[PDB]
């Protein structure tokens, strides 16, 4: 839901900074703004702990989404960041816009 | 039609057929334009990215679309002993990364159209 | 204003025209400091160019270090809950040509929003 | 090196509208300079099989030296450092090769 | 050696068509020279100083730098210069009595514009 995303998120977002996309992964959400991908995520041994990765996309240097099997296929999205030599690995589950959050990715990171 | 591939211009790779079935993973302001065979897998060239797709796995079950887009190209490398028996390799280095993606160009692959393609969207 | 917006920007507040005064002798003739927070170990000094950050380093703490980074080479940063009692956060700022994050401690109290809102306007932007 | 026919030979993986400027032929290094591109071409040493076409766009050439080499420093050798890399292309530039025209073209092509 | 003219004789054949030698600092075993399109740092080795290198830094190439106070009277005040596509960085001691503020001043007018 993006109406209580943005009033979570607006006072660390820019002034003309706008969500526009977001996606449920398995642990994750992805945060597609106007400017960058923010990853927030939930870490720790627990999960008390709360991740704002804040990803500009021309870091998106490279990305890649490999499944295997033919029938109820694994699906698995890699993003490399630049600089960072190991992907960003996110399991693109039996549960999880596949096709919308690759084209998504697309879209922003060909511009 | 192999022999209709040469005998002028036809793409070895069905263009239409494949723009159908990439379709819901290119962007709305994005076309397929031009796509290779290396034995089984294909380099695809869009209007904004190079996507190989290379099926892994002995059964070849395992396929993966590893997109590069044409402005993170740094620069390239073709090491080849032309008609001699072997095969050659095309090294592509990606914006802040250390390591080439390294493809192995089986004889018989188109590697001066790949080249000829790589350099009109990597410099553009 | 919030209940604690005005403290908060108290708490890591730095006087700009004594900073400017001071490092002015480093700053290109067209460069202007335009923001600053003195956060718990690191003075974050934002110009018209380029973040400074300042710290005390050396073995038994008697460097200071003044590190230039230019916008441009921010490449990606990360806030992330910190402290025993998660009442903190931790700042990894990823500069070009480094694989490892500089890694800032920020406290709830400073103003630890606006420090990200900051860094997002410049580096974005 | 007759450019005209470097060009045609070329020809192949060169862009329509990409001409070829300058090169330079050392022992195993071919340096072309062309409007795009440094194409560096290696046909490596007397283990070689392959030759190596190496496109080093100018805008990824981020920085590079020229130091003398060998007995008595009378050869050189440059190093070429190129964008996401941690790590310089070495090679070396024998006595009797061009060292200063090379050096000035890259000035030329890199610098913007 | 600082002298400008000198280092446009040595530096003339491998210098750009319009390219100016404006800068130059002598640090502990390099000479740092500023022109109008690069760093050029001139290392010269040996008793004999033959061995030479010329490494250019288009100033787009300084990523980040950063300098450190002595600390100690036994250590000096350091530079330490990040360039894109080399993953150490150049690090060079800043001697006492030398225009150890000067050099950080032009660094930042070239790479920061």
């Amino acid at each position: 839901d993006l109406g209580k995303l943005a009033a979570e998120l607006s006072p660390i977002l820019g002034d003309n900074e706008e969500l526009q996309l977001a996606y449920k992964m398995v642990r994750d959400l992805f945060v597609f703004t106007s400017k960058r991908l923010i990853l927030i995520d939930k870490q720790g041994v627990t999960g008390k702990k709360v991740s704002y990765h804040s990803i500009p996309y021309k870091a998106i240097v490279h990305f890649q989404v490999e499944t295997a099997g033919t029938f109820d296929m694994d699906a698995e999205l890699k993003l490399w960041i630049s600089g960072q030599h190991e992907p960003l690995v996110k399991e693109l589950k039996r549960g999880t816009d596949v096709v919308g959050i690759q084209k998504t990715i697309a879209r922003y990171a060909l511009g």
